[PDB]
Formats: C-alpha cells, sequence, structure tokens
C-alpha cells in the first residue's frame, strides 16, 4: 500500500456532489503532461450509491474534445479504499477530506513496474484554497512525484480547464 495516509472514519455519503480538481501530481510526467495524457482527468461530480459504491463523473480530452465520462469505484472492506475495474485493478484511496471544503485522493496501478501513482486535491468551490494545498503538498512530500499542476479560478469553470 505505497500510499501510507488514509482517512479514518470516512463517511462516504458526505462527499456527494460537486468538486473541482484544483491540483494534480503524478509519479511520472507522461501521465499528466499533455491534455490527452492517460490520467489527466477533471472531476465534476461524486455520487455514492445506496450500497456504499461510488459513481464518478469526469471530463477527459478525447478525439479533439472534452468528453464527460462515468466510472464506478466499487467499495472494499476498507472504507477509504475503492477499486476501479478497467483491464487492470486500480485502487483509489482517500487520504483526508473535511467534506465541506476539500478532499485529497491518490490512485495507483497495482503494481505496474516501478509503480504509477496519481493524486489530486479536490475542492468544493473555484477558489485557490491556500489551506488545502498545504495539506496536499505535505501529503506528497513522502511520495515520489515528478509533475505537479494547478489551475486558477478561470480554468476551474471551463470544460477540461482550458
Ligand atoms: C474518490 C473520488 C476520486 C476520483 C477518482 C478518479 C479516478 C480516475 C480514473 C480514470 C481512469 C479511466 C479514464 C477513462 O475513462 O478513459
Amino acid at each position: 500500500l505505497i500510499v501510507t495516509q488514509t482517512m479514518k472514519g470516512l463517511d462516504i455519503q458526505k462527499v456527494a456532489g460537486t468538486w473541482y480538481s484544483l491540483a494534480m501530481a503524478a509519479s511520472d510526467i507522461s501521465l499528466l503532461d499533455a491534455q490527452s495524457a492517460p490520467l489527466r482527468v477533471y472531476v465534476e461530480e461524486l455520487k455514492p450509491t445506496p450500497e456504499g459504491d461510488l459513481e464518478i463523473l469526469l471530463q477527459k480530452w478525447e478525439n479533439g474534445e472534452c468528453a464527460q465520462k462515468k466510472i464506478i469505484a466499487e467499495k472494499t472492506k476498507i472504507p477509504a479504499v475503492f477499486k476501479i475495474d478497467a483491464l487492470n485493478e486500480n485502487k483509489v484511496l482517500v487520504l483526508d477530506t473535511d467534506y465541506k471544503k476539500y478532499l485529497l485522493f491518490c490512485m495507483e496501478n497495482s503494481a505496474e513496474p516501478e509503480q504509477s501513482l496519481a493524486c489530486q486535491c479536490l475542492v468544493r468551490t473555484p477558489e485557490v484554497d491556500d489551506e488545502a494545498l498545504e495539506k496536499f503538498d505535505k501529503a506528497l512530500k513522502a511520495l515520489p512525484m515528478h509533475i505537479r499542476l494547478s489551475f486558477n479560478p478561470t480554468q476551474l469553470e471551463e470544460q477540461c480547464h482550458i
């Protein structure tokens, strides 16, 4: 479990709603560097199902356009860890959230050689929250990141943060 912080006592029903991907980092550059890069994903809405799973709406750049998408992260025995099913098993971990303002998460291909890893700082409103980027920088000091992006209020409101 390379990522070593997780949210204790995560109540998943309280992260429902609207989110902005204020920041992103990844273990290598090709994962985030272009607008089409594999894990350049912008989060729009989180929707926990009754059964404790988590529906995810995001935006991704695709055939020259910003495309809305739907992904379900299935719950696990561990409340802060969820599993996404594509050709591979990708865990999603919630490090910290205060529900009302911010939420940090990482996601890892387990266990791709070396190992690939992307994290994000979600915030509830289009505002550079000084405080939630502290916590996001702190959480990643341990982790090996090599690209780090952040957006301003203008891009937060456009599709695909253009
Ligand atoms: C707890 C909420 C965290 C949001 C997790 C977003 C995970 C993004 C996975 C995207 C991988 C598939 C991209 C695609 O659909 O082509």
